[PDB]
């Protein structure tokens, strides 16, 4: 944490605040707790407003990391009750619904995709998806394919497609949601103008409180800071949901999950009698 | 109240920070209103956003159990419409549909559905359901062979399953959106560490109260304490709806509404 | 209502003057400071509880709006696809307006009998109190309705649907209102802030003497009348369905949803 | 702009609180700023929650009158696509559509709507309109009349009526949520609470104020009453939503764009 | 930035409170810290709601634009599933949804379109486009008529037809959203009110502020007349989110992501 260390800093400024207090009036100089009181209330108002939409962007994240598992399951789910004898049909849409969670994860990380498809998917497909400027949308057109070939082949009907179809337009949302919150962020004006007004009120806050506490500086001064500063962290932690930090989404657990949801669906073994 | 407790230690607190005023001026140490007053306002707002957050979890948590019971009624509904003679069918697809809501019941509360599953399926698929990671999305599995059977027979229609897969869609999108909102760490600490400053603010008050009320100190200061972690309290208990530390009431009561009045729909009491 | 608070208030503000003479004599000192961190505090917690119970009103009033919207809609689609079954359309608008009138009576808590022999015969009447919840027993004979319709030939899947649309929008009315009714914001929303508003309002002018002296009684009572007409309001759009001066008007909104019913079947009220 | 008039009686009850302060030991009165403080504090945050519900009853009211412009331009789009020769049925929706538009003004606005039903509908229909207590649901009825005689002409299946019923339905959420927000409007208390507090803690402000400020008091009050009485009025405004006044909708600047625009679509 | 001239002039002002302190009491007038706090605090609860408020513009205006992107993502991919041959129809379309893009771009900035329009589709159209009073709407009736034709020939069956037709609903409510937040923007007032209230605020805090503070006036002064003309900036900014500012959407550079998105490997499959 570097909470720590602004904590530590903010000792430092008191006690540089307590032995200075005897050339206050020599030089003119006036520091009260009521003009500083209006600032503070402006600034822990202005935290919170930011920190309600860092909450926001931070529950969108989680929603639709969400749908990735319901709008899979319910195709994979869909694919057994239309489709009960058509095994070779699920374990294609599978293994490109479990590619489409893992290159969804390592687009959102900044990370290199190709292990984790080869893993899943033949060499021929791999080659196609890599091929794509956007190799994720790539994914859901071949899965597409996949849903459409059946429909080609007469098993699905037009309504059975439309049924299917309708879970890889969610599968869409998720991906041009989650590209969404990964280019444009909370305009940095937002972080940039709270940032500097807390930092600089938590350390012209102790030569404030000198007059009126005293000694007791240090341990209030602390006090105040910590409660602002921790405010100002919380939106720091939520805002970008994708990374690999302590608050940030555990996204390699989530996939894993994903993953062991559909191959449990589907791996049951047709026709042992 | 739970948090009488710290009530009286506000009281102890205070009783401590009259007889210490007299060494006060030995070391110089001062403590007046407007520096805890400004810390005390900035703690309010933070606590007003905190728990207005904790609402929005609070609501979101009921509108997906209000909607077990709606899709649940509508698809039973549309059974007895479409197909008012296949009874059959009817008391498979109930089965079911109640053991979804008993599942996600001791999913949510981590505790074990093996005695609600008993109740409602044979044998062959209780053990089923209990070896799947995942056993309330093994039920709208099997719930949705249920449905699908019907169409392959020739009874149900491409159109006629179509609104019927819509219910089991959104009984899915609540098990999504449960699971979700109950397996989400949203702070790292930060419930703990706002419940802190809350705690230390409150025990810190009657010693920056003491100089401007004297005996007054216990009496203002613990009011002012109440209003504080009587609010930090509320937070705690809507942010978490599907705990083991939250009331049991309000989810064992919508999966027995839900068993009364799918049982009442086919005919059954 | 509030008016038996706001003369005590000025009682009470009695009281503190008269005993301003008596206060260094027992030894208590309160000034305005510290209740202003207070009240600060309460009014911000009061501003978060009065946006809340707005949007429990809000919805609640939206919910009663769709009824309007899909009993209109169900009606306007029988009409355009089946313009010569006109003892279907008086069927199904009388199982319509019977659902009205029976959520009204479910949310107030009141017998529907005398509204339901109204419009329905008495076979139905019997079957429909037999149930546990009455309307969605309404609900589901309103479907058989369309679903006799369907198996008769005159409606095919796809025009079954689209009426059967608008029964799954009214059952998620129903599972909405119930959800307002059934469940209300938990017990400790109420049991703070009404109190602490009654025991901040009449503890305020003991603090308020010391500056005001013979002032108090009328800036005590100003202060008074901002904070409990804030949290009185909050009560009403909390509650709910009931008989309350500021509530939903549902026998006058019954009555709308069966005039305009009645309206689109080319009857006269 | 009832403003103006209420910030000069500010500062002529300013004038009052000098010239009568030097009254204030004779009859032993005492008044401070830090109590003001409290209330005035405590009425910003009750002003700042009622005008965020002002705005969002606003957005509400642009939302459903921008449905009403999406849900029609969809419709008149499927007609033209589905069926590109029946330019006879496409006459009669169009007509019907612009007067759901017009209709629904006249219904919020408290207007009669005969002149505008006469100028796009024959007398046979218009006269059948003004008989329903509902006008604008009538429209609807009579224009689902024509997408279903199309669907009983053989011309739209039975899949192709219901991607069209879907905007009739869609219209009819509009109807019933612009009647919502008219026959229920934001409780009367938010009103009748802030509006008595404001007028009065502005006008009780100056005498408590002249104890620390003295001649400054007519210039400070006025400015603390300018911003309390401001947002009270902005949100006065928004909680309509609709009306007559300059800072509501120009709901008659819309419904000739809906005008303009299936016009539009259909080459006239 | 203007603020860098305000806050400058904001310190000249600060000077000003500094000489003219010792003439407070000669020419009878009293200026203390409290009552502009209490309006202070005011303006800052108004500047919280205005910014949160335009912040929603800003995220509703993002949604739509992203919406555009995902509508005709699947618009495409769709033809590319259900008509995987007819390939001179594609290229068709998806030159009328990149065209879609650069025309709603145009119209929400009020720009010539003609450019970007000859760049993407036939003069004959392109004609057709800017004859129509709205030219984006006139796009989307367009492509609009390549899946009509697709049905009229029999390739597309009325299903298949109504997948493709929602996604162009879809968009057509992007249409209609951003020009809903285009046209009207915030109420007049809204901005009115506070940019004369913060900086007027701002330029009579100094001569308040000088009494406490002395020399240390113009330090603190510049201070809050940051805090508060930063937030007000902000908001301003943010709430015409279709401008050139610096906060404002880049909306040059999502046509270009939306247009190599569309044509992935020029439109192939
Ligand atoms: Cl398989
Ligand atoms: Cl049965
Ligand atoms: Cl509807
Ligand atoms: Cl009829
Ligand atoms: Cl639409
Ligand atoms: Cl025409
Ligand atoms: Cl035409
Ligand atoms: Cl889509
Ligand atoms: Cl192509
Ligand atoms: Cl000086
Ligand atoms: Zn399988
Ligand atoms: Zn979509
Ligand atoms: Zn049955
Ligand atoms: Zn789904
Ligand atoms: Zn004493
Ligand atoms: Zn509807
Ligand atoms: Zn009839
Ligand atoms: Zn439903
Ligand atoms: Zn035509
Ligand atoms: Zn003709
Ligand atoms: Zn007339
Ligand atoms: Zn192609
Ligand atoms: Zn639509
Ligand atoms: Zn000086």
């Amino acid at each position: 944490s570097k909470i720590i260390f602004r904590l530590l800093l903010n000792v430092l400024m008191s006690i540089i605040a307590i032995i200075s207090y005897q050339w206050y009036e020599q030089l003119g100089i006036h520091l009260t707790v009521a003009p500083f009181s209006l600032l503070g209330i402006a600034i822990a108002i202005f935290l919170g407003f930011r920190n309600s939409a860092s909450y926001s962007r931070f529950v969108e994240a989680r929603n639709l990391w969400g749908t990735v598992l319901i709008a899979e399951r319910t195709l994979v789910r869909q694919l057994r009750n239309i489709l009960p004898a058509e095994h070779d049909a699920h374990r294609r849409i599978v293994s490109y619904l479990v590619a489409f969670s893992w290159s969804l994860k390592h687009q959102l990380r900044k990370t290199d995709p190709t292990a984790d498809l080869r893993r899943l998917l033949p060499e021929e497909r791999v080659t196609e998806i890599l091929a794509s400027s956007m190799p994720t949308n790539r994914i859901l057109l071949l899965a597409g394919n996949e849903i459409g070939q059946l429909r080609e082949a007469g098993k699905l009907s037009d309504i059975t497609y439309g049924l299917m179809d309708n879970k890889l337009d969610e599968l869409a949302h998720v991906l041009g949601g989650c590209e969404r919150l990964a280019t444009t962020p909370v305009p940095f004006a937002y972080t940039l103008i709270l940032q500097r007004t807390v930092y600089l009120f938590c350390t012209l806050l102790p030569f404030a409180l000198v007059g009126d506490l005293h000694y007791m500086t240090p341990f209030v001064s602390v006090f105040i800071s910590y409660t602002f500063l921790s405010w100002d962290s919380l939106a720091e932690e939520l805002e970008d949901a994708f990374g690999t930090a302590a608050n940030d989404l555990p996204l390699n657990a989530m996939c894993n999950t994903i993953e062991r949801n559909l191959l449990d669906m589907t791996g049951q073994h047709p026709l042992p009698e």
